[PDB]
């Protein structure tokens, strides 16, 4: 109820938020060194 | 109440997912050309 799929809704953006800025890191390595 | 607050908490890390996702097609653009 509520509170567990809307949070379900945020930390499933949350798991995309670690993925992209994950992400930008690897990238920022290349566009870094 | 509630879904505002759960909502306006999903659509702020989407809004980062946003910056995250715009960062990461910058970057893999220099990772790309």
């Amino acid at each position: 109820g509520s509170m567990k799929q809307l949070e379900d809704k945020v930390e499933e953006l949350l798991s995309k938020n670690y993925h992209l800025e994950n992400e930008v890191a690897r990238l920022k390595k290349l566009v870094g060194e």
